[PDB]
């Protein structure tokens, strides 16, 4: 059979373009032509990640400035809150672009996301549609499906946002009752039209809904939505890019092998988190509590000279050599993989998940948004494989709370420690096995065909 | 189950309004709430129509006054072509009334037609939407229509007019020649935007396609459209207005009855048309060449004295009582069904075809309008329940063409006459057969209802 030619266009912000990107080499691997639409700045921010120049093609689209649209803005990432509503406005408009383009491309399948009028130039030009979602199929299946009534005129209620929609397939997998605010992007205002009929549109609208993620972790979700939508759900699969190769930083390796194996505990927080200062003070005194060996890798708090500045005073002096706090960005794949390195405290984002079900190290979960509060659900009650830190109010986690729980799984004594391990083993070794991310992208591929 | 509360917003013109009107009078009947929402000058002339008053509410919209319109211009009838792009901008303002409107009247469904806005408004306020074409299906199916491509700068040359889009369902119902500019109207300036481009949104803005056809005639092209557009296509049936159940006057059925059955010629031209005086001229002068009985109901053209004014000389002298020619207003139906009238000479108006259908008299059509030629087309050449009078290059029509076309219908050893009789029967006895009628509306609803 001839190889597909997709275009993709997604939502213009970097953690959507990215994973499509992910997606476009996995493709153009095995042959079939990818254009990709995105902002001129996005195109250059991220140019070097194309491994197949032949086959995936980048068209700019031009973002058009519009009332209340910052100068020079072309993604999330340039914008606050406050133009929120102005680029999703100037995402709609360049409608007419992209039918321009897709003229021109005329491809077999268009990959889309937030562009829920893409299924209208669908039937005007003649292609197919997969409505492909980087984050998890329980954020979706929880929050904007039928069984779920928003109101067009009001906003949700907290009671409201922790009731999950009738027919929901977990009792585990839920918000509780000061995480709702979480959930409350699904019902907000996003330019025209609220977020909730935007993407009801866009998954009515679609030939296929497809999923960045397994079956294995989230059949019962998938399945539901379905239900819900009436349409046919493609695994992907989490088509994780190649971690990075090469040699970790030398002072990192030699700083670690002082320890002993799996005796290390390694925090990350992603790319994009910066914590308050209040709330960096607290987690820092927290791995000061536990007295095992600590790397830290975070962004300083915004505002602050240094990590030394926003750091508790005296926290150096006290803790000397058992502990680093790094304001840089560090090889957390290779980190991870290091024999001292036992425990990994993280955010539960859908990159450091996956390193963290790939690893053998003990997995802790500090989960701020919806999407990593639901997989840490999953993975610290629904799987066993992972615990979860207690949280605040706004988030906020205490020192004490953050200390048992990395204790909890450290210590040879607690069997909660290895019982998550156990069953960390188990789930890593289904992950691991030669071929499982092979097979979700072949079968995803076939599905594209039919 | 629950009454529907539909609300009915069509394009500002009496032959758009109207028959919107004859549909919520069915649905009343059925026990829906309707709320029509019209210019104050077409409520005064159509409140009248209003058979269930607690069931149907008008709410008057007040046409705002942009630069360009008349003075008092609320509707297509009070402007001439010069005003076109004012009325237009003028219907388009009222954006702000309507969704006013909607706010409170909160309808379950919306009928709209010209007004590309209305999605937008449903998204908003959360409603699904119909949109509603008065005007026949192969009207649509030919003319604007993704297939078709319609450039947003150049007009669409008279060879683009004359060829049907791609995948067209029929080699008959085609529009000839000098025709094409008859169809020129789908890529006009009509107001801000070009009308292809307003009508596209429409169309794919819809919940629903909904055309006011049967799919006996017109099945093909419901089919084509909904094909095209990825839509729904519901079919409210022809939505025929009760006949004014009254005694024909006494003169014409006095007159009438001088003839023998079956031998009198009708014709008229709908509500609508004025002849010029030289085609006007050259159409009685056609009957009179028959040497048949007729029965021409017409307006006088535009500033003349009286109908005996624009007669040509001697026209009243030589036919004496074989024909009558009357410049006012006549009970159509009522003269159908008497006996005396065996053919009816029409310019293939909605209301005409469908009563010319259901009659028992032998169909000659004289089509001006696109529509008008499409349906000529269906009848004459797809069906051959009726013949074509062949016309020149404005659409002007022979005394003598005329004259061949009544007889080959009126004469009894004209095969041709036989042959449309039969197949107007076989026609005719499927479309009064008990139910059909009903039977369209029923399921409409249903339609509704999904
Ligand atoms: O110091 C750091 C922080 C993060 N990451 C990588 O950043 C990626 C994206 O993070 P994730 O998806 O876990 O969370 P997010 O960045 O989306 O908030 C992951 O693959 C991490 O390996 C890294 O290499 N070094
Ligand atoms: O002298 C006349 C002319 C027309 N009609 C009626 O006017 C209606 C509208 O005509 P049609 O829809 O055929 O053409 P249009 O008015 O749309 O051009 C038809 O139902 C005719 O029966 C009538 O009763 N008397």
């Amino acid at each position: 059979k001839p190889k597909l030619h997709i275009t993709m266009f997604p939502w213009v912000a970097i953690g959507h373009i990215t994973p499509f990107i992910h997606l476009a080499n996995e493709l153009a691997k095995r042959g079939h032509s990818i254009s990709i639409l995105i902002p001129k700045k996005a195109h250059t921010q991220l140019g070097h990640n194309n491994l197949y120049p032949d086959l995936i093609k980048f068209h700019i689209v031009t973002v058009p400035h519009v009332e209340g649209l910052p100068a020079g803005a072309e993604t999330a990432s340039d914008i606050d809150i406050t133009a929120k509503n102005p680029l999703a406005i100037a995402f709609d408009a360049m409608y007419e672009q992209v039918e321009t383009l897709l003229y021109g491309l005329k491809p077999d399948i268009v990959f889309y996301d937030f562009a829920d009028w893409i299924p209208k130039l669908a039937a005007q030009i003649g292609f197919k549609t997969v409505c492909y979602n980087v984050i998890c199929a329980s954020c979706m299946a929880i929050g904007i499906v039928p069984a779920r009534h928003i109101p067009k005129d009001r906003p949700l209620t907290e009671e409201e946002l922790m009731t999950p929609p009738e027919g929901y397939p977990s009792s585990t997998v839920v918000l509780r009752g000061q995480e709702a605010r979480t959930l409350s992007f699904i019902g907000m205002d996003y330019g025209a039209t609220k977020f909730d009929v935007r993407i009801t549109a866009a998954m009515q609208g679609c030939d296929a809904i497809g999923i960045r993620t397994c079956r294995e972790l989230e059949g019962p979700m998938c399945d539901y939505l379905s239900a819900q939508y009436n349409k046919p759900v493609f695994l992907s699969g989490p088509v994780l890019p190649e971690s990075p190769k090469g040699p970790l930083e030398e002072k990192w390796e030699k700083w670690l092998n002082k320890f002993e194996p799996k005796s290390v505990v390694y925090c990350a927080f992603g790319s994009q988190m910066i914590l308050q200062k209040n709330q960096f003070q607290e987690l820092v005194l927290g791995f000061e509590m536990t007295g095992l060996p600590f790397f830290v890798a975070l962004s300083k708090p915004h505002g602050a000279d240094s990590i030394e500045e926003a750091l508790p005073e005296g926290f150096l002096e006290r803790v000397g050599d058992r502990g680093v706090v790094h304001g840089g960005w560090v090889q957390q794949t290779q980190i991870l993989n290091h024999q001292s390195v036992g425990c990994f405290v993280s955010h539960c984002g859908f990159g450091s998940m996956w390193e963290s079900l790939l690893s053998d190290s003990q997995i802790v979960l500090v989960p701020r948004l919806a999407d990593q509060i639901l997989n840490t659900r999953l993975l610290a009650e629904e799987l066993k494989v992972a615990v979860e830190v207690e949280r605040g109010d706004m988030g906020w986690f205490s020192k004490e709370d953050l200390c048992k729980a990395i204790k909890s799984v450290m210590d040879e004594e607690s069997e909660v420690g290895k019982l998550v391990k156990k069953n960390h083993a188990k789930w890593r070794e289904t992950l691991v096995s030669p071929g499982y991310m092979d097979n979700y992208l072949e079968d995803f591929i076939q599905q594209l065909y039919g």
